[PDB]
C-alpha cells in the first residue's frame, strides 16, 4: 500500500509550475508539492460545477442529475456544447451555459448563504451571478479545494445525502476493474484544474492537480501521478 508521505512527483511538475495534493482518507496524510501554490487562491473555473450542482439540487432549482435544458441555437467554442444538456452531462463537458442558467436560478442570495455555509474560499459572488466563478471575485485556494472535496467524499456537508452522492457519481471519469475515478477539471487563462477522489478495494484518496496548463493537462498529470504509484491500472 502506498504511503503518500514519501511521495515525489517533481518529474510530472517539470515544464510546467504546479502543485499536488494527495491525501489518504483512511491513513489521514496529506502530501503537498509545492506548498506555496496550494494555498494561494485562485479562480475556480469549471470546479466550481461541483458546489454549483450541489446547491443546484439542494435549493431545486435543478431536479436530477438528468434536468434538460434545451440548447438556445447559440454556436460557442466546443461542439459538445451546442446540443441539448442535462446537469450531469453538463458536468462532464464543462458546459458553462448550463450552469449558468442554473446559477441564473440559484440566485444571489441563496448563493451567498450557501457559499458561507460549505466555506468556499473568499465566497465573494461580487462578480455576477453567472461570473464569480469564471476569472472574477471567487477565488479558492487548491488546499481548500482538497478540503472541500474530502468534506463531500465524506458527506460532511450540509446537504442531502442522496443529493451529495447524486453529484459525486456525475463526477465519474473511469470505473476501471480496481479502481474508479472520480473528478472535475477547470480550464482558462493558462491554469488548469483537476479535482477529485479515487477509489480501490481498501483504499480512496483525495487528490487536487493544479497547473500551468490545461484542465486535461492536469487530469493526465493526475492519472500518470495516480499509476506511478499503483493506484489506477485497470
Amino acid at each position: 500500500s502506498v504511503n503518500v508521505s514519501k511521495l515525489n512527483v517533481d518529474e510530472f511538475f517539470k515544464d510546467r509550475d504546479g502543485t499536488f495534493i494527495l491525501h489518504d482518507v483512511q491513513k489521514d496524510k496529506t502530501f503537498i508539492y509545492n506548498e506555496s501554490r496550494a494555498k494561494e487562491r485562485q479562480t475556480p473555473q469549471s470546479t466550481f460545477k461541483v458546489p454549483n450542482a450541489l446547491i443546484g439540487l439542494q435549493v431545486k432549482a435543478v431536479r436530477d442529475e438528468y434536468d434538460v435544458k434545451r440548447w438556445d441555437g447559440t454556436e460557442r467554442e466546443f461542439e459538445s456544447w451546442n446540443r441539448d444538456h442535462t446537469l450531469g452531462s453538463a458536468m462532464r463537458d464543462s458546459v458553462i451555459w448550463y450552469y449558468q442558467a442554473m446559477a441564473r436560478d440559484i440566485g444571489e442570495d441563496r448563493m451567498k448563504d450557501w457559499l458561507h455555509r460549505i466555506s468556499y474560499g473568499n465566497e465573494d459572488i461580487s462578480g455576477g451571478i453567472d461570473q464569480f466563478w469564471l476569472q472574477s471575485s471567487l477565488k479558492i485556494s487548491p488546499l481548500e479545494e482538497k478540503d472541500f472535496i474530502e468534506h463531500l467524499y465524506k458527506e460532511d456537508l450540509p446537504f442531502d445525502k442522496p443529493i451529495m452522492k447524486t453529484v459525486k457519481r456525475m463526477m465519474i471519469q473511469e470505473e476501471g476493474d480496481h479502481y474508479t475515478l472520480y473528478g472535475k477539471t477547470g480550464t482558462d487563462y493558462g491554469l488548469g484544474w483537476f479535482v477529485g477522489f479515487i477509489t480501490t478495494d481498501n483504499h480512496s484518496y483525495i487528490f487536487v492537480t493544479n497547473v500551468d496548463a490545461s484542465g486535461t493537462a492536469a487530469k493526465n498529470i493526475t492519472t500518470d501521478i495516480l499509476k506511478k504509484y499503483h493506484l489506477i491500472t485497470n
